[PDB]
């Protein structure tokens, strides 16, 4: 259950000391927007909440953030304004080499590891978008997850819907939020690649001939051999967590 995981959180960062950690991140609201929660803190928690957050990183992670902009940040977010990123770290007491991973990985929690080759510039990503309805005017927010633009069905404003009323929706890029996005391919240290996607305050980090520890949630693209859709996908990760050496 979700409000069985929320709960969990929502103890979880008052046991173990978050909630001044919080307090702070709230008066600097949404211009700091992240969390870093300790990995041994959850174990010593609850080792059967740790780990289903491993193997159900996306729900779990957004589970808790939710607690923080509900319980926590609430009177300083808005349909608008309603970002937060909670991360895991201290992962490394809990690794795969690039040619190990395999499909039973995909949607998981992992740590890899190799030195970045090649990076693309730092572009920007509509996050939470603002529709606005043909029939109210109003606007209804929708947050992106995917590549293709997911648009609302119904209005949040006047109830109508494209379906049963015919209306329709208008973007509004200038009244929307977006993120900054960066892909990083990296490379087994001697060999097989994998590309890294890292988000808002993990955008930019990352320059060819670093090394480079990443902690994120293994996922699947779709190969496309010129429009045409084929069954042959490849993984890349999505950042939690990153670290860098010398
Ligand atoms: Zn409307």
């Amino acid at each position: 259950s979700e409000d069985r995981i929320k709960d969990l959180w929502r103890d979880f960062f008052r046991l173990y000391g978050y909630s001044d950690e919080i307090n702070r991140i709230h008066q600097e609201y949404p211009e700091v927007r992240t969390l870093y929660v300790s990995f041994r803190d959850l174990e010593d928690y609850n080792w059967q909440f740790a780990g289903s957050i491993l193997v159900s990183p996306e729900i779990y992670i957004r589970a808790g953030e939710e607690v923080i902009l509900q319980d926590y940040l609430l009177d300083r977010v808005t349909q608008r304004f309603n970002i937060f990123n909670l991360r895991i770290k201290d992962l490394e007491e809990k690794a795969y080499r690039i040619r190990d991973i395999r499909s039973a990985n995909i949607g998981t929690l992992i740590s890899v590891s190799g030195i970045v080759r090649k990076n693309t510039e730092v572009f920007p990503k509509l996050k939470n978008a603002a529709f606005e309805c043909s029939s109210c005017h109003g606007l209804t927010y929708v947050e992106q997850t995917e590549n293709r633009l997911s648009e609302p069905q119904v209005c949040d404003h006047c109830g109508l819907s494209r379906g049963k009323d015919k209306i329709f929706f208008k973007l509004r890029p200038n009244l929307s939020e977006f993120i900054d996005v960066q892909k990083v391919e990296i490379q087994e240290d001697p060999p097989q690649r994998i590309t890294i996607i890292t988000e808002d305050d993990l955008a930019g980090l990352l320059y060819p001939g670093n090394r480079v520890i990443v902690d994120g949630i293994l996922r699947t693209e779709q190969r496309r051999q010129g429009n045409i859709p084929l069954t042959e996908f490849f993984t890349y990760l999505y950042a939690i967590n990153v670290r860098k050496d010398v």
